[PDB]
């Protein structure tokens, strides 16, 4: 099993994990749980730790699905990622209705602290802030930016560090897949600046929702992301329209080529649950791209 497990093989190449996004609905259906046990070393909650799932009315938290995933991971010896803690999407209306800076600051801090404390010491990495950038590299004008101001990112990270200093704290975004695209250099410059200002950004997580042929660009984009000087970078929500072995192998090689890249997470198991962009088909059989990653990693 290990000889065809992308997680075991990537660990044998010196990386920390090959991970997957999942949740109770996947783990109790089809072959998802068996595939994840065999092939993936880290699980991320597809939805169960987002703000809409965990705090749908202020101070009224729901951890049913998040608890399920965390205990499933512990029983199966998997690393655990969490998030997203601060995100403009999947955000309850009670949050976006707040217009007072002190109120939203307190709410955001409590949301971060409550989630992170509940699982303190069990979570390898948290996505603390996601999708904070516009495509031109300016900051996205979300309720957090508008109400708290640019300090919301420093505040979120400082609050997260205090709640669980064991975890690696990530900023994440999409369309960081080309070293030419304005967004990639912009997040690098801003993260460099924030870290110089003492903000505890441990990682940049690149979603990596690719279209066909875009894998080649990740070979250049990921080193550029690593030049921000964060402790870690990662590939966080990988899928590839057309699922070409060439695109998938290029993403894997990009991580292999970057010393600070700790691992890769694919955004689900089987295609119907994702452009047929995943590594397993609707019969839960591995696709050519899965076999190609295995062959690339073997030595």
């Amino acid at each position: 099993e290990a000889a065809q497990s992308v997680d075991q093989l990537i660990k044998a190449r010196g990386k920390v994990y090959f991970g997957v996004a999942t949740d109770q609905n996947r783990l109790t259906t089809g072959k998802n749980a068996a595939i994840i046990q065999a092939d993936f070393g880290m699980v991320w909650p597809e939805n169960s730790m987002k703000w809409d799932a965990t705090e749908p009315s202020q101070g009224n938290f729901n951890f049913a699905g998040a608890d399920y995933l965390v205990n499933w991971a512990q029983q199966n010896g998997k690393l655990i990622g969490g998030g997203m803690l601060v995100w403009h999407s999947q955000l309850p209306s009670w949050v976006s209705s707040i217009t007072d800076k002190n109120t939203l600051t307190n709410v955001m801090k409590n949301h971060i602290t409550t989630l992170m404390t509940r699982y303190k010491g069990k979570i390898r990495a948290w996505d603390v802030v996601g999708e904070a950038f516009n495509e031109d590299g300016s900051l996205r004008q979300t309720v957090f930016l508008n109400v708290i101001g640019e300090d919301y990112i420093p505040i979120a990270f400082q609050t997260a560090r205090a709640a669980d200093p064991n975890a690696k704290l990530y900023i994440m975004d999409y369309n960081l897949d080309s070293a030419s695209y304005p967004k990639t250099q912009a997040i690098v410059n801003r993260v460099k600046q924030w870290r110089a200002a003492g903000v505890p950004i441990d990682g940049i997580g690149s979603q990596t929702h690719l279209s066909a042929g875009q894998g080649a660009g990740v070979l250049q984009a990921l080193p550029l992301l690593a030049s921000a000087g964060t402790p870690e970078v990662s590939i966080l929500m990988l899928d590839v329209a057309g699922a070409s072995p060439t695109d998938y192998v290029n993403v894997v090689n990009a991580c292999l080529n970057v010393q600070s890249c700790v691992g890769i997470t694919v955004f689900g198991v089987a295609d119907p649950d994702s452009t047929t962009p995943l590594l397993f088909d609707g019969n839960f059989n591995p696709k050519p791209a899965y076999n190609a990653i295995v062959q690339d990693l073997q030595q």
